[PDB]
């Protein structure tokens, strides 16, 4: 089990962040593998991938994802200049993160239609400190916990709709939770 922070493990970048609440354990395993076990957590996000990401990576993921409450399983990352937190959401628990958000299009990729949304975070943590910034979402209609994500299809559809990305920072397959419980074991490549 590891400290919240970032680094490399078995050739993969990882990021593990939480709000200090307790109730979440994050572990790095062999190769591109990581696990998360959580029970009455606060907020957290963790997983493995790349630093920096790219705008045409094909990301493969495999494993098991068993949320009990509010959680997402996503390709997750940031850009800088502009600061953007983005998600290609492959599965989630009790809450669809696009609830209440305005739909800005659709994209078909990797066996499913996805719906596209923009939201905004106001004075929230980020890779550069507390900030107000937009979030971009592609939400998969057909939920799954293994597959392949052609990120270019998403980034190109976002750009088409006016959701432009700056310079890529990290890019991971992440489990996120918000005051929930669950378990997950995911392998990235
Ligand atoms: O020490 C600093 C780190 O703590 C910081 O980490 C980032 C903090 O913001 C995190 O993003 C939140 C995660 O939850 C969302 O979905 C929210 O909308 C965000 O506010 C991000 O995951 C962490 O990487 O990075 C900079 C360090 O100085």
């Amino acid at each position: 089990t590891i400290q919240p922070g970032t680094g490399y493990n078995n050739g993969y970048f990882y990021s593990y962040w939480n709000d200090g609440h307790g109730g979440v354990t994050y572990t790095n395993g062999p190769g591109g593998q990581f696990s998360v076990n959580w029970s009455n957590s606060g907020e957290f996000v963790g997983g493995k991938g790349w630093q920096p990401g790219t705008k045409n990576k094909v990301i493969n993921f495999s494993g098991s994802y068993n949320p009990n409450g509010n959680s997402y399983l996503s390709v997750y990352g940031w850009s800088r200049n502009p600061l953007i937190e983005y998600y290609i959401v492959e599965n989630f628990g009790t809450y669809n993160p696009s609830t209440g958000a305005t739909k800005l299009g659709e994209v078909t990729s990797d066996g499913s239609v996805y719906d596209i949304y923009r939201t905004q975070r106001v004075n929230q943590p980020s890779i550069i400190g507390t900030a107000t910034f937009y979030q971009y979402w592609s939400v998969r209609r057909n939920h799954r916990s293994s597959g392949s994500v052609n990120t270019a299809n998403h980034f190109n559809a976002w750009a088409q709709q006016g959701l432009t990305l700056g310079t890529m920072d990290y890019q991971i397959v992440a489990v996120q939770g918000y005051f929930s419980s669950g378990s997950a074991s995911i392998t990235v490549s």
